[PDB]
């Protein structure tokens, strides 16, 4: 089997990206962000404190023939940004792009912390970093990408985001009409639960690329790049005007500026992310000070690829015996 499915930025910043999913029978479409940093698919449904729903579309489990509760099952998660969310667990059907799993957990919210709430375009998130982080206790659940695996004509999925434009989620093939060029694979380590790969270097703008490892993780859940303070300042170094803020919470830069693009290694081959990629636009509405996206890692603990990281490029995430990733120029 198969699936693909359409991605779509929720603003005209690319903040995030959510892809229909099909939920229950008759079918419930909730649109889910995408997750390879996590592990939970979770939902806003008839559960959620009725205080913390704001715009988004719920699931109702009572209205689904086919969910089951999954007895004494709870679930809570807590991400890197602060954000959380709780509740129960049902088993259902869900639906990516034609590629049916049954038996999928799916995380009814019981709680969701405030930006959730305030965010009326996300109706949950499906996680597919490795079903070991899954919070579902006292039983772990595993991810819908781990459920539908060995149906999968190849044990693969991709990620293919768009710049201010949708985009796509295949499952189970690779699209060779999607990128340019050939895909490079690089090694995976699955100890943190994570796509964790090393990239080979990077290069500032039209500058010599750098020799230099670079731990991180593949993670389509979050939206900028966030890398070692010695990389993030030798690329802000080349905005005029450019500053680490910490009142705003890291670097701007004059919203006259034209940003350097930043290059990233894997393996021998490079991926160009082009400069307007990296301006996250007014720190607050009719400022002329822009967020900038390159941040520092450094107090996170982890470098993290992102969305601006990865919107440059068709991302392969082979979950094969040896789990490993893939990059293509697009």
């Amino acid at each position: 089997s198969t699936g693909s499915a359409t991605t779509t930025p929720i603003d005209s910043l690319d903040d995030a990206y959510i892809t229909p999913v099909q939920i229950g029978t008759p079918a419930q479409t909730l649109n889910l962000d995408f997750d390879t940093g996590s592990s939970d698919l979770w939902v806003f449904s008839s559960e959620t404190t009725a205080s913390e729903v704001d715009g988004q579309t719920i699931y109702t489990p009572s209205k689904s023939t086919t969910a089951k509760l999954l007895s004494g099952a709870t679930w809570s998660i807590s991400y890197g940004d602060g954000s959380s969310s709780s509740g129960d667990v049902y088993t259902d059907t869900v639906s990516v792009g034609g590629l049916t799993v049954t038996g999928q957990a799916v995380e009814s919210a019981k709680k969701v912390s405030s930006s959730f709430t305030e965010d009326s375009t996300i109706d949950g998130l499906l996680g597919l970093a490795f079903s070991t982080l899954n919070t579902v206790s006292p039983t772990q659940q595993k991810t819908f990408f781990d459920n539908a695996k060995a149906s999968l004509d190849s044990p693969v999925f991709t990620a293919d985001l768009g710049y201010h434009a949708p985009g796509t989620y295949n499952f189970g093939f690779i699209d060779t009409t999607a990128y340019t060029g050939s895909i490079t694979y690089t090694a995976v380590s699955t100890k943190q639960g994570f796509w964790e790969w090393t990239s080979t270097g990077y290069a500032v703008g039209s500058g010599t690329f750098k020799s230099t490892s670079i731990d991180g993780i593949a993670d389509t859940g979050t939206t900028l790049l966030y890398l070692p303070a010695t990389v993030v300042s030798a690329y802000w170094a080349q905005v005029s005007g450019a500053k680490s803020s910490s009142s705003v919470g890291g670097y701007v830069f004059p919203c006259s500026a034209t940003l350097p693009s930043f290059t990233f290694g894997v393996g021998s081959a490079r991926i160009v992310i082009p400069g307007d990629y990296i301006d996250f636009g007014p720190i607050s509405t009719g400022s002329s000070s822009c967020f900038g996206g390159i941040q520092s890692s450094a107090g996170i603990g982890i470098n993290i690829f992102g969305d601006v990281a990865l919107k440059a490029a068709f991302v392969v995430f082979n979950g094969a015996t040896t789990p490993t990733l893939g990059f293509a120029s697009k």
